[PDB]
Order: structure tokens, then C-alpha cells, then sequence
């Protein structure tokens, strides 16, 4: 018709704009000119629409597309309108069945770069050399919840990584904790099956406080590490940004002379690491169920790309059985105080998607994609997943040709002799459907194993034993790595350990199924076990009191690096701050918390009672973002208020509502000036407190205090007063 | 070893038990002599478990479930691992795609019955006898979400019917609100692309609160009528009990002489009318996103049997034409102070599911699916949807044999020559597969058409016109109906309605839509227009304060029947209390409580500070089902706060702010002797307010009050004071 606003305000800016600015839109539009080899070779399947006609799939141009075909304007529709019913029926199958586990999630294009050569350990070209730019592919999820599920529930996170290498498609597909919950493959349809919604009434989503996960979990000790992991802060982090990043198994590393290496991959954020906390998340997830796909994507519209730095564990052969635990069960980690991580290269995010179902639906990733340089090892959680990823992909993606979908396929080429399938797009010339031929001179050829380019061997591991249905004796020790883990948490970490665990099981509805789980908490850690058995109301007998707790791992009794907070590593920039207005704002106030911000790369969203614009006093008009009911405490990391005319919102009552949620969350406040009268909202003493910064107006030191906590993420010396303060 | 506990208490009571008081099970386990004709017919394929050895699908017994068959306990896994296979291929495949529209839904058993015979106007078999009884199976649903997604969203509510005749399957497939957005089924996809997430990130889930939803809004008119009803409080039911159901076209029925008459379909709810306020169904959907579900599965639990009476409009053939719209638009209803609602039989839903992927997810409805004794007419959505419903299923549901999944099949015969399709069950021994044959004598065979157990024949109407695509000029009007709706609410359900368009439109990224969208509210009604635009800064111009209003609805200035709440008619049966303890509780306010509760079928939540149990002063153990923060406000319907050593929460946060949100939502509070004390954290009357119930103990004048206050719901009068307190 022509319908867009004279003005084209309909449409953002083509560059760098902060979140909530402008619309959001398909990266190619947004960003244009951020490029790599993928992103380029996505080009011949890429559709604009400005300019052209609309059409029928077949092409036959449409003169109305608003009405069926009748007999009579009041008449009945007829069968011949092939119009209608093109339109129809590819609506009718738009849907595809989602991921069987891991079916919501949020991804995105960037690109890997070695920091040196690593010929030395392994000859995979894309590490061989520090020019070589890979192009990667990236998706962020959850685990137990639909795709139509909320982003923070208390769950693991997987973090899965295409690279699309010069010598094949490389996955690594990891998860957010060090360690799995089991130990056999075979198992994980029992595990599944127990954490996700009960069989007869489907419930509950996105959790796994209910009966059957805490039935499987108290048979089967193997669990308890990974699920002292959950319950931590770690199950609710604050972004994708801000998690750590782990391949779980040992994997090997094989060099040009035929030497392997152990290794366990790892991701570390270079944004830090950071959380919420329990209310925080729960509530979010009704306030806003897309807040961590909303905050990847507009952190990359913005600039502030996701960075990561891969790291490297790596262990000579022949110290295969010097720990006390087997390298080959994923149920254990291995302490970085005793095997330190290699900081090998670094991966940058810069650009979205341009449509989430061709993309990230229907991306497919799988730990079975390895080149040359790499090899697989016994692990049995690893061994059944290769059997796995290829299987599912069959239906989820409708046949072989999966690796057709254009952000499957590889760069580089491929050619073999596998024909057919439902919906093959290569037209294959070869004369020959197999080899070995003389009709095409036997191509295409295998090529020999070699130090560069060769053909793909596996490493000539020996085998000796018989063939049994059994789990090895090394495996059998369950309490050793909990405690670990729990003894290198801060003490306000344990304290939301207790609160995560005692939360969980007062949802479970049979009460003997609490007990026993405390009885298996009581092997880990006395003080643990009896904290929880508080809160739920049990008394622990004498024969508990006295059981012995498991050995020191190696002799170590704590290792930092497991904890979020103990040595931090805050990074302020891409955080956003909320700013509550007034009618009459202080603009020398306004403008030195604007700049002062924008110095450290900090977002601000403005707010206020009513959409609009108000006007500052020193007649300046400022656009509002959103209501205080609309972008709630829940969504930003600190509050600032400023002087001005106070008494319009001093009696607001969702004004006074967001100090005290953030207040309660433990996320520093700013009061400029007669902002102060609101600490009488949040019980604060004359005297101040730490976390509360204050001053006569919005200066100096005000805007440099603010800073300095928000760094630090969270105020956790005020704990202690949130017991009252009803929030 | 992992068995159950020797009391016995892993396994719920057979027998109707209270919400939260026992685990829920599959229905056939938790009412095994709960019958009717489809129930008994499914028990060809129910499977049980007791007593039976684990087997591979080829029957087969498992001996080591716990592990991979491997070289060595350490070694490789082996391919020859048939048992591992079978298993992780049968997961790998669960999934199937989740419906295009209302993915989210929650299903129940049950049975019709008719009033009286209904064969002057119908030849319906189903209709003509109240000594027959007809087996149902409904399914309600949200419509935007995926199958992952949150109950208490603002959507609109689907409440679809099956019905199991002698003469066929009836599908009654409606809505909760009269009407639907648009007119034509061509535009079906337009608008559900605008409505669902947006397609470069997939944002929101649940939520019309967005974009391209209020673009495509301000450029169809036509939709205006049904976004009023979404912006309502019909938007956001307490219960799929508590909420209206339609059918929304005009239909016919044919009686045995050939006559037909229009009809309109409505479902009454005996429970009454009943909707949550907007911020505690917002925050709902975080704290439990299956609410609905969860509700529904333990009102049948409970005995409190969802029960819906079935009613026509009904309008002769000769006044097609009387009225000031046209009966074949699906964007105005029939006001029933014009044509009243004639009452004919009643439904009732006694049990749920065993397997709710199995019968819920499976099952597939179809309006199509009519039986002898209705027909359809020309609106031209009705006409649309009878193409896609069929269509749709070969692909969900794989094949063209779904009429052959359990819970879809007919339980009166079926035979025809339609032969083969993927998972084809039944066999056929008819030597023919097509006619007219000889060599099976014909048979099956076509039947005439008759008064009963004829076959169909459609009602000859008289068909006239050109072959256009084009819209009839009589449903070229969009502003009486939505006016109409206006004027017949009340004055808090008006404010409503202004919020949740504030609301919505403050989420809008782009201002020149929320501008449009106001300017459309301007021809429905100038206070509503005002009201809103005030809300997010807009100033309306004097063109626009001098439309004229649209006309009146043949003579009708409002219809009370279009208002939740203007005529009272809720029942306090089926609702919930939460009780607040401590650890002294008055043991006498606290029996005077219980029995009035029992006495009008209202169930209660024993709610405290950590879980396990407490003393009452004489000693009644008191078992705790839940936490504050575990069980929160927005789960009960009224809050009571027994007596006792009242100082065990007095400075507790949670409990003070449970009565905080209970009181924001209008929610009754009921105080009894030195629980008073909690009249200042609701800061307020010295004297006393309505909705707050308070005395020097539970007594029987202190229940009579409080059961009244739940009989209206909601305390209305409250809302002015609301708005100061901070929740
Ligand atoms: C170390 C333990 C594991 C980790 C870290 C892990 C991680 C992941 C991740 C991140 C995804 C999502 C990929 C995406 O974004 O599309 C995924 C999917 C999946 N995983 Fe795993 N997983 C583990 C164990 C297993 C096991 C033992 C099995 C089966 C034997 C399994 C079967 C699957 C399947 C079937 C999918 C869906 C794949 C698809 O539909 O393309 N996983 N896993
Ligand atoms: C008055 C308007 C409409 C109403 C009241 C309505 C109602 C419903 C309901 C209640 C369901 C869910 C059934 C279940 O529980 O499985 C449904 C699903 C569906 N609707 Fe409609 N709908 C309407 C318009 C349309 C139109 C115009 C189309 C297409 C032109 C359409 C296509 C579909 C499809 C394809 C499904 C999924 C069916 C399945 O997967 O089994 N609907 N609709």
C-alpha cells in the first residue's frame, strides 16, 4: 500500500546502538558489513522483498491477497482457489519437532583465532597456525524445558560450537559445569526421563524440583556432583556472557608424529563470571521468559561482543592412573590447582542471525564431528553419544541430507559416493556410485594419513579384556568431588547452596524421598546435611552424625577457580543501569551520570509512570524507555535516582516497589539529594550503609563509588538485613 | 534394591483427595471405577507394569540395564549392543511437531447429556434422547505459546470438544470469547505470523505485547472487537472452570423434515465467571508456569468436577437479514438481551489421562467433523478451517491413519475402501477395495438419508453469484460491536481494559504505532481513547475528539451478560485458602476455620516457614504442605491468619509480604486476635475496611464473612487504595 511513516522511523540505524534504542532486526540489515566465510556463502540463499511483487512459491503474481474465491460475495469457497490453498498448507506445516533435549535456545556468527601454533600437540589445521581465522557457529540452551520454555530457569546450559575448518566440520558441544550427572550413556534415558515433566500430567516445566528427579538422584550417587552444581548459583547465571564453558571428557590431541595427548577443553569469559540469585530468577522468568535470548542478542547489536578465550587441560599418556580418581568418568573433574588450563585462543560474537528458524532450528551439532588431530577415548558417556546426534537428526530434520541445510554445510569440499535421500539438493555428475571404479579412474580417492591435508586414522589404542556389561571399579566413588566443591565456595555461596537444595525438596511431595536425599547429603558434609535437614523439618539420627566424610582429592581441601565470587573478576561494561525519573529532573545531575557511564560502557534505561517524554529543568525533553511496572529491578544490575521534583514519584507505589526488589537482590542504589527521603522506603540508617551510595547531588566520587560495587556484581555483606524487608 | 517404603506412602489413595495432600497418578490408577464408553474401549491398549520383567520392545529380558556392553571395563563400547541401541533410538525419536496453533493445552475425560429431546430441529442422534449418554474427551489450550510455554499468559483460551456419537464423531472446536479477529480464512497466516514470536530472534513467547502484532492491528480494522475482549479481563481466566465457551460461527441444524435453522453454540460454566488481575497473572507464570494444568488435574483429583452447560441462539432461515450485521461475520456476536441462550444439555469432566503424550498430545480435532443433523454455512473463516485441520494432521501426526491413534478412534463402526498409509493397523478382509463391486455383493454400503441412522446429505442451498475474490460489503463495519463491549462493563473491569492496552502498547518499539492504534480507539469510544493516550504521553487532536461515535446494535445500548462480574454468579466451591501458621497455633480458631471451609467444599493450604510440622497449644500435629515463598499468595483465592505465638512471624519478610500481594490482587484477608497486628505492614483502618475480616477469634459470624467476600471474588472497592502500596 505504502504504508511506512514519512519520516522512516519504521526502520533502525544500520550501526552500533544501545539496547532498547531502535528496533531489533536481522543481522544482515543491522550489521552488513560484519563478514567472515560463512556469513559470505549464506549469500546464495539470502531473499531481500523490497521492490518485488508478492507471488505464489511457483511465481504467479497475487492481485489479492486479502479474500478467498466464492460464487457470490456471501457464497461458498470454492476448490479451485490454488491460491488459498498454497498459502494454507505450507502453514499448516511450518512445524518440525524439537530437540529431544537442550530444545530452547539462543545462537549466534562469530569467528576463532589461535593465540600461536600448536603443531607441537596436534595436527589440526585450525590451530596450526596463528593467521588461520575460523568462522564459527554458536548456540546457547537449556536443557529440560520446550523450546517455547523461559531462558532463567535453575538448570545446566549447554554451549555448543561449530567450526567450520579448512579440513571438516569441527563440534564441540559442551555444557556449562565441569562434569555430567552419570557415568554409562545408557543410562540417559532414565535420567532424562526423570527430570523432565512427569508422565501423566506433563508438569512441571523448566524444573527439576518435583518427585522423580529427587527419586533418581537418591539411588543413584553418581548424581550428586553434578547436582551440587545445579544447586549452586552457577543453574541461574546472570547472561551468557557470564558463565565458564567446559567439554566435560577426555579427549586426545595427536600430533604429526603419531604422539597423543590427553586433553579437556574449556571456555572462560572474559566479560567474568556472574549470577543471579534464586528470587531474582524465578521471578524473571515470568516478567520477561526471553531475557537471556534478548540480552545476547542486543548486546551484539550494541558492540559488546561475547569473547571467550578456549583453554586447554592437558595430561601426558603416561600419567593416565596418577590421580585419585579416573580420568575416563565424567562424574570427575579435574582441579585446575593440580592440572593448570593452557589459554590456547579466543572466540568473538559479532553478529545475529538473520531468521532463527533457518539458522538456529535448524542447526545441527554433534560430538562425533572431529578432523584429523583429534581421536575420541573410552569414556562411556562419550562412547554412547556418538551412536546418538546422527540418529535424532534423521527425523528432527527429515532425512541424511541434513548437512544441505545451508548452515550445516561445510566451507571446504565434499565429495563421496552416498546417493539419494528425501530432499537432496547436489546433483551428482559422477558416472561411478561407488568405488572402487574404473569408470571414473576410481574418483573420488582416499587419501593416506600424513601431517597436513591426509585422510582421517584413528588412533591405535590397545584393547585387552572380555566382553562384559560392567562398570569399572574406578568409577565407584561418589563423595569425594561434592565435597570438594563445596568446601571452595564463599560462605554466602554455601549459604545459596543450602537455600537452592532446601527450596527443591519442599516440592517434593513424598516425604521419604526428602530424607533419604539429606542421608546421602550427610556423606558429603555434616554442616551441609544438617542445614538442609532444618529447613525441612528432620532431625538427623546419631548413626549420621558419625559417618565418616571421603578423602581430600590429591591432598587438595579447596581449589578457587570452582567458585564464582571467591577471586573476582567483574567487568562492568555492557551492564545496563536503571535511572527512575521525575517531572523536573536535576539535569546537572543527568548529565554527569550519563557520561560517567558512557565511559565505562554501562547502558541506561530511563524510566518513568506514564510512556513519553518529560521535560528536565533546565527545559531539555527526554524520551522515557519504559514504565517502572513494564522494565522491573529484575532486568537491570544497579538503580540510580537523581534530585529533582521527588514528591511526584515519593508516593508512587511502584517506584518505591523497585528499591526495595533490587534492595532485596543485593544490586547497589544510588540517591542524589532528596532521592535520599527514600531510604526511609528500605530501612537504612542515617548513618548509611555499604551498598547504598549517597550524596548532596550526583558528582564526583557519587558516580566512581557506583562503579566500584557494580564490579564487585552483587552487595553480599548485606544478606544479613534481607530477612525482613518484605519484597 | 530402590524399592518403595514399607509404610507404603509412595502410592496415592484411590479415592478423591484434597489438592496437595497426596502425589498425583494416572487417572485409571487414581479412579479405577470411574467409566464410560471411550475409557472402556481404550482398554485394548492400556499397559501396566507390576510384576513384569523389563524388556527390549522385541520381548526379550534385560538383564544389566546399568551399562553399555564393552571390551574390557574400561574399554570401547561395541556396536553389537542391540539392548543400547534399541534404547537410545527409541529416545532420540520421541518427539513429534507440537500443533501450529494452541500447542499448549491441558485435557480431561467425561460424558454429555441431554435436557430433552431436541428432534423438532434436529436430527442429531446425540440430541435426541436426555436417557442417552454421550463419552466427551475436551482439550482447552492458550493459542500464541509453543507447548513449553506458561498458562496464565493473556491470550485468548481454545476449549475444543469431542464428542463420541453413535452416528459419528462431532468435533465442536471454539473459543472463550464470541467472535474471532478477522474475517476471512485467507488472512488466517497473516495474522498468526503477526501474533507469534517475531522471525529473525524469536521474541515473545506468549504475548501479543509486541510490534508486528499492534502493526497489523492499526491496518485491519476488522480485528478491533476481539483485541477489546483480549485487553479485558477475559483475557486472563483463574481457571479453564471459570470461563464462557463458543463456537463463534452460525451453523445449521436439519431436522427430519429437511428444515433448518441457524444456531450459534455457547458453553455456560457452572462454577461461574472468574478472571486474575493482570500483575498477578504476569508474575504467575514465573512462579508456576503450569498453574491451569496443575488446577484442573486436582479439581478432578478432588471431586470438584468441571461442569459446563451447552446452550443455543437460535434464528430462523427468514431472519437471516434482520439484524444490523450480517449473521455469517465472525467479528460480531449476537447479543442474548437480542436472542436468548436456550440451555439443552449438560457436560461434565470426571477423569483424567493416564498418558498425557499419548491421548493429549495425539489427539486431533477437527471442526469438519460434523455428524447428520448439522451442516455448515458461508462464512468464509468457517469455510477456510475446513480445509487445514485435515491437512495439517498428515504431517503432526504422520500419516492419514490418525483416525487409528486410541484416543481419536470412533467407537461406532466404520467401513470404506480407503486402503494402506504409513502405520496402517486395521487389516481388511473385503476381497473388494472399491465400488460398485460384484464380487463382494457392495458392501460397505451407501445409506439414504432418513430421520435416523441415514447417511449425510448436505442442505440444498441455493447458490448465486460471479467467481470473485472479494469482501461483502455488509461486514464493512468495525466499531459498534467493540462499543457495545465497552459500555456493557463495569467501571473497574473499564480500567482494566485502559491498563492492559497501556500496558501492551508501552512494549511497542516504534511510537507512530501506539499513535495509530489510539486513533483507531477514537471511533470506538473518545473516555477509552483519552484514558489510554494519557498512559503513554500522546495529546489527541481536535479532528479526533470530534468523530463521531458509531451507532447503536439494532436499539442496544449495553447487554449485561457481556460483563464478567455485572451480574454475580460465582461459587466458592473448588477454591482455595492459605492458612499462615506458627508454632503455637490456637488449636480452637483453627477447628472453627476447618469445618466452615469443609462445609461449602473450599480446600486449604496449611502454609509456614520451612516444611515438616508443628504443635498446636493442645497438640493436633499440623503438617505443612508448603512454604510462603514456595506457595505464594497468587495460588490461593483469600489469606487466614490464625491466632497463636503470633511473634514466630510478626518480623518474618515473607509472611509480611504474602499479605502485601494477596491485598495488591484484592484479595480477601481474614485476621483473627492478635494477627490484627498485621493491619499495619497493610497499613490501613483503625476501624476496619471491607475485605478485611477481623475479630477476637475464628468464630462462625468471622468464617460467614470471609465465605461471603469469596463468593464475589474479588474486593472491587479496594482499588483506589492500591495504587500507594508497594508489592
Ligand atoms: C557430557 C555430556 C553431554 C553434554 C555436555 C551434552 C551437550 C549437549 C548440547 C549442548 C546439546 C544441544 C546442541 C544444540 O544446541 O543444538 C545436546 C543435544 C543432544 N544430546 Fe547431548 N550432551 C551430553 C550427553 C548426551 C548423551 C549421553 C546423549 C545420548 C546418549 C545425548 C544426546 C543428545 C541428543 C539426542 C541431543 C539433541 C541433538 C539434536 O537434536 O541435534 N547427550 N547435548
Ligand atoms: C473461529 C475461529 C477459530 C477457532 C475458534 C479455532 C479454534 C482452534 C482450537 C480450539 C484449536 C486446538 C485444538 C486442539 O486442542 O487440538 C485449533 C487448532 C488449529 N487451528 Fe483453529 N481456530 C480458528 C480458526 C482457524 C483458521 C481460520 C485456521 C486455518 C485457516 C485454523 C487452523 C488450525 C490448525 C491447523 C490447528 C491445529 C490442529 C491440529 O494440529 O490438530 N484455525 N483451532
Amino acid at each position: 500500500d505504502s504504508l511506512a511513516p514519512e519520516d522512516g522511523s519504521h526502520r533502525p540505524a544500520a550501526e552500533p546502538t544501545p539496547p532498547g534504542a531502535q528496533p531489533t532486526a536481522p543481522g544482515s540489515l543491522k550489521a552488513p558489513d560484519t563478514r567472515n566465510e560463512k556469513l559470505n556463502s549464506l549469500e546464495d540463499v539470502r531473499k531481500g522483498s523490497e521492490n518485488y511483487a508478492l507471488t505464489t512459491n511457483q511465481g504467479v503474481r497475487i492481485a489479492d491477497d486479502q479474500n478467498s474465491l466464492r460464487a457470490g460475495s456471501r457464497g461458498p469457497t470454492l476448490l479451485e482457489d490454488f491460491i488459498l490453498r498454497e498459502k494454507i498448507t505450507h502453514f499448516d506445516h511450518e512445524r518440525i519437532p524439537e530437540r529431544i533435549v537442550h530444545a530452547r535456545g539462543s545462537a549466534a556468527h562469530g569467528y576463532f583465532q589461535p593465540y600461536k601454533s600448536l603443531s607441537d600437540i596436534t595436527k589440526a589445521d585450525f590451530l596450526s597456525d596463528p593467521n588461520k581465522i575460523t568462522p564459527v557457529f554458536v548456540r546457547f540452551s537449556t536443557v529440560q524445558g520446550g523450546a517455547g520454555s523461559a531462558d532463567t530457569v535453575r538448570d545446566i546450559r549447554g554451549f555448543a560450537t561449530k567450526f567450520y575448518t579448512e579440513e571438516g566440520i569441527f563440534d564441540l558441544v559442551g555444557h556449562n559445569t565441569p562434569i555430567f550427572f552419570i557415568q554409562d550413556a545408557h543410562k540417559f534415558p532414565d535420567f532424562v526421563h526423570a527430570v523432565k515433566p512427569e508422565p501423566h500430567w506433563a508438569i512441571p516445566q523448566g524444573q527439576s524440583a518435583h518427585d522423580t528427579f529427587w527419586d533418581y538422584v537418591s539411588l543413584q550417587p553418581e548424581t550428586l556432583h553434578n547436582v551440587m552444581w545445579a544447586m549452586s548459583d552457577r543453574g541461574i547465571p546472570r547472561s551468557y556472557r557470564t558463565m565458564e564453558g567446559f567439554g566435560i571428557h577426555t579427549f586426545r590431541l595427536i600430533n604429526a608424529e603419531g604422539k597423543a595427548t590427553f586433553v579437556r577443553f574449556h571456555w572462560k569469559p572474559l566479560a567474568g563470571k556472574a549470577s543471579l540469585v534464586w528470587d531474582e530468577a524465578q521471578k524473571l522468568t515470568g516478567r520477561d521468559p526471553d531475557f537471556h535470548r534478548r540480552e545476547l542478542w542486543e548486546a551484539i547489536e550494541a558492540g559488546d561482543f561475547p569473547e571467550y578465550e578456549l583453554g586447554f587441560q592437558l595430561i601426558p599418556e603416561e600419567d593416565e592412573f596418577k590421580f585419585d580418581f579416573d580420568l575416563l568418568d565424567p562424574t570427575k573433574l579435574i582441579p585446575e590447582e593440580l592440572v593448570p588450563v593452557q589459554r590456547v585462543g579466543k572466540m568473538v560474537l559479532n553478529r545475529n542471525p538473520d531468521n532463527f528458524f533457518a539458522e538456529n532450528e535448524q542447526a545441527a551439532f554433534h560430538p562425533g564431528h572431529i578432523v584429523p588431530g583429534l581421536d575420541f577415548t573410552n569414556d562411556p558417556l562419550l562412547q554412547g553419544r556418538l551412536f546418538s546426534y546422527t540418529d535424532t537428526q534423521i527425523s528432527r530434520l527429515g532425512g541424511p541430507n541434513f548437512h544441505e541445510i545451508p548452515i550445516n554445510r561445510p566451507t571446504c569440499p565434499y565429495h563421496n559416493f552416498q546417493r539419494d535421500g528425501m530432499h537432496r539438493m547436489g546433483i551428482d555428475t559422477n558416472p561411478a556410485n561407488y568405488e572402487p571404479n574404473s569408470i571414473n579412474d576410481n574418483w573420488p580417492r582416499e587419501t593416506p594419513p600424513g601431517p597436513k591435508r591426509g585422510g582421517f586414522e584413528s588412533y591405535q589404542e590397545r584393547v585387552e579384556g572380555n566382553k562384559v556389561r560392567e562398570r569399572s571399579p574406578s568409577f565407584g566413588e561418589y563423595y569425594s568431588h561434592p565435597r570438594l566443591f563445596w568446601l571452595s565456595q564463599t560462605p554466602f555461596e554455601q549459604r545459596h547452596i543450602v537455600d537452592g537444595f532446601s527450596f527443591e525438596l519442599s516440592k517434593v511431595v513424598r516425604p521419604y524421598i526428602r530424607e533419604r536425599v539429606v542421608d546421602q547429603l550427610a556423606h558429603i558434609d555434616l554442616t551441609l546435611a544438617q542445614a538442609v535437614a532444618k529447613n525441612l523439618g528432620i532431625e538427623l539420627t546419631d548413626d549420621q552424625l558419625n559417618i565418616t566424610p571421603p578423602p581430600d582429592v590429591n591432598g587438595l581441601k579447596k581449589d578457587p577457580s570452582l567458585s564464582l565470587y571467591a577471586i573476582p573478576d567483574g567487568d562492568v561494561k555492557g551492564r545496563v543501569v536503571a535511572i527512575l525519573l521525575n517531572d523536573e529532573v536535576r539535569s546537572a545531575d543527568l548529565l554527569a551520570i550519563l557520561k560517567a557511564l558512557k565511559a565505562k560502557g554501562v547502558h541506561a534505561k530511563l524510566l518513568y509512570s506514564r510512556m513519553g517524554e518529560v521535560t528536565a529543568d533546565d527545559g531539555t525533553v527526554l524520551p522515557i524507555a519504559a514504565t517502572f511496572a513494564g522494565a522491573p529491578s529484575l532486568t537491570v544490575d544497579a538503580v540510580i535516582v537523581p534530585c529533582g521534583n521527588i514528591a511526584d514519584i515519593a508516593d508512587n507505589g511502584d517506584a518505591n516497589y523497585y528499591l526495595m526488589e533490587a534492595y532485596k537482590h543485593l544490586k547497589p542504589i544510588a540517591l542524589a539529594g532528596d532521592a535520599r527521603k527514600f531510604k526511609a522506603t528500605i530501612k537504612i540508617a542515617d548513618q548509611g550503609e555499604e551498598g547504598i551510595v549517597e550524596a548532596d547531588s550526583a558528582d564526583g566520587s557519587f558516580m566512581d563509588e557506583l562503579l566500584t560495587l557494580m564490579a564487585a556484581h552483587r552487595v553480599w555483606s548485606r544478606i544479613p538485613k534481607i530477612d525482613k524487608i518484605p519484597a
